[PDB]
């Protein structure tokens, strides 16, 4: 069975659990990434502040 | 005699000048100091609203 999660989904509803955490954790990738991103431009911006 | 601006003097005259001089060089160096005094208070205040 499925272990752990929301029960022990066995098949279509185990086939669809697994898609959804798999999207999640390309989402949450996506999400690192993109703050990663966030925080580097902020943090520039700030220097330039700084120079001024 | 006094040598340098208005001439000799050769008496009160030198004096009042020697005075006037003393006094002048009293009145430039405080107004140094006051300047230096105000730079690095300025400079306190930036290098503190740089940290915040």
């Amino acid at each position: 069975p499925h272990l752990g999660e929301g029960g022990a989904l066995t098949g279509t509803a185990r086939k669809a659990e697994e898609a959804r955490l798999r999207r999640a954790e390309i989402e949450r990738q996506t999400e690192l990434g993109r703050l990663q991103q966030q925080i580097e431009q902020r943090r520039r911006r700030a220097r330039a502040q700084i120079e001024a």
